[PDB]
DNA sequence: CGACGGATCCG
DNA sequence: GCTGATGCGC
DNA sequence: CGGATCCGTCGGGCGCATCAGC
């Protein structure tokens, strides 16, 4: 069963069509083809994520090959990170982690990457939510993007805090040589990247203020959503809600993405979503980029 | 988080 | 010290 | 009027820190 091939949707349209993984990707690079692939995934827990599955990590190298993993809501603490560093994959030895010391086991971000970064930085410029890793020709901001919560309550904090923050950082970036953003950004763009767009207009994640803030503080700054420009009118989620068993019916969300420079926008070959790995409420996606 | 009614618009 | 029960915020 | 909004409230599943009880 792929639930995923189906199309799941409130208000759909008839140009509309369920991602398949196995039809609507291109056919990878031929070998030699100077490249990079970068892995996105939200594994809720990484340490509950690796009691379900131990491989979780090798999987994906044995399916992609990655280059750069990026994670998000580890749920890691500081003193849990040299033991994750030696058990989680080997052949990446640059691994760098962001943990939250406000809240424990809580947030957390993570870049596990096989090439050696120029510089990586953390945060802006506490709840491990920022990863900038320089590179030879491109940054790559690995963001988990705080919820605005039941009732909102961190909502102007995410709008006139956060999303402007975030995008001064990623501008700031561009100076020198060009970005690729990548995380769980927490917000559904479009009404195609929610099965029920109108019954969460009021819910968070799917808010207009933070719509709004998805095209002037990130898209309108220079900046492409991979996935939305590789397949446009293509229905795909990266999330499902375990409290209505969202994932068995594809009733999910997109909010996780790969957001790159206009610069280097054209060199993207392939933004897909591996919708049939579990282990998490989301999946992984990646990014096949040429240089 | 999304499901499910009651109650407000409203053209 | 180890296992289960509790309360939290996605 | 009556369909299309807005909105009041619950039932709900999970990874973590924490906590007492054995
Ligand atoms: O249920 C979704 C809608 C808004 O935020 C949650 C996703 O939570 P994350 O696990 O992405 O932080
Ligand atoms: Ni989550």
């Amino acid at each position: 069963s792929e639930p995923w091939t189906v199309l799941a949707h409130k208000k759909p349209q008839k140009d509309w069509k369920a991602y398949n993984p196995k039809t609507m990707r291109p056919p990878p690079l031929p070998e030699g083809t100077k490249c990079v692939k970068v892995m996105t995934w939200n594994v809720n827990g990484l340490r509950g994520l690796l009691k379900f599955e131990s491989f979780s990590a090798l999987q994906l190298a044995q399916r992609e090959n990655f280059d750069i993993l990026c994670l998000q809501e580890t749920k890691l603490q500081v003193k849990d990170v040299e033991e994750i560093k030696k058990t989680l994959i080997d052949g990446y030895d640059h691994s760098f982690w962001s943990c939250s010391v406000s809240k424990l086991g809580y947030s957390g971000t993570a870049i596990i990457s096989r090439i050696k970064p120029l510089s990586v930085r953390y945060g802006t410029g506490t709840e491990g939510r920022i990863v900038t890793a320089e590179f030879d020709s491109f940054y790559l901001i690995n963001t988990y993007v705080p919820n605005s919560g039941d009732g909102l309550k961190r909502l102007s904090y995410r709008i006139e805090e956060w999303d402007r923050t975030l995008s001064n950082h990623i501008k700031e970036l561009e100076k020198s040589k060009p970005v690729v953003l990548t995380g769980d950004l927490n917000c559904a763009h479009e009404e195609i990247d929610i099965f029920n767009p109108a019954g969460n207009k009021r819910s968070a994640g799917f808010t207009i203020e933070e719509r709004q803030s998805f095209g002037a503080n990130l898209l309108d700054k220079g900046f492409v959503d991979t996935f939305r420009k590789q397949h446009p009118g293509v229905v795909g989620y990266t999330y499902w809600g375990y409290r209505h068993g969202g994932r068995k019916t594809n009733k999910g969300w997109r909010l996780d993405y790969f957001l790159v420079s206009q610069s280097i926008a054209a060199n993207v070959h392939d933004s897909y979503i591996l919708p049939d790995i579990n282990g998490s409420d989301h999946c992984p996606i990646g990014l096949i980029l040429k240089l």
